[PDB]
Formats: C-alpha cells, structure tokens, sequence
C-alpha cells in the first residue's frame, strides 16, 4: 500500500509515535518518505547481504528474520515479511524498539541525512490530526 502523507501521519499518531522518545510526528513521516516513499512493500538489499523491509526500511541483519541473512538477529521477533503489510502495526512496534536502543533515529540513514535539523513539522502541515 502506498500511503498518502496525512494518511500515514494519522496512522502513526494512532500507533503512539508522536513524540515517542522525544521525536515529533514530522520526523517519522519524513523518514518514511525518504526510506520507502510511503510504500509498505519497499525492499532494498544491502551490500552485506541483509535486506531492508517496509515503510521504515527495517534491516534483517538485526531486527527481523528473513531466512537468508546468515548470522543475523531477530530482535523484533518477527518475520521480515510482516513488515510489508498494509497494516503498519508491526513496523511501528519494531521501530519503537530500534529508536530506544541508544542511537535514536540516527539508525535511519535517510533520517540523519535528509530530515535531521530540517523543518520536519512541514511534513504534517495541513493534516487533520
Ligand atoms: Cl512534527
Ligand atoms: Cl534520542
Ligand atoms: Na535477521
């Protein structure tokens, strides 16, 4: 499913992400825009052979099981395919664990390079929240 901007903001808000660990909603929408272009079915393969899954491009080396990343962990205890559903619950729950592990949203390279230090509130401007 390809979310609209405000549609995704509202779904993320319902799932507890607004100001989660101090990151306002615009940060999460901005990261999703540049990680996946709001597409829950996005996948991308990394050089080490792991794969990134879903709206927030969560990585199989640490966070989910895809049966093809030897030596990896499954810290969200989830098949990676669950992160591709039109229901973003699994992705949001796993993202909460990632952002809590000490490095904040810097875990998302696109957030660090394209959202951090920008006017992220612009990503939720005009939405009914
Ligand atoms: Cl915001
Ligand atoms: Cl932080
Ligand atoms: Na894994």
């Amino acid at each position: 499913k390809v979310f609209g901007r405000c549609e995704l903001a509202a779904a993320m808000k319902r799932h507890g992400l607004d100001n989660y660990r101090g990151y306002s909603l615009g940060n999460w929408v901005c990261a999703a825009k540049f990680e996946s272009n709001f597409n829950t079915q996005a996948t991308n393969r990394n050089t080490d052979g792991s794969t990134d899954y879903g709206i927030l491009q969560i990585n199989s080396r640490w966070w989910c099981n895809d049966g093809r990343t030897p030596g990896s962990r499954n810290l969200c205890n989830i098949p990676c395919s669950a992160l591709l559903s039109s229901d973003i619950t699994a992705s949001v729950n796993c993202a909460k664990k990632i952002v809590s592990d000490g490095n904040g949203m810097n875990a998302w390279v696109a957030w660090r390079n394209r959202c951090k230090g920008t006017d992220v509130q612009a990503w939720i401007r005009g939405c009914r929240l």
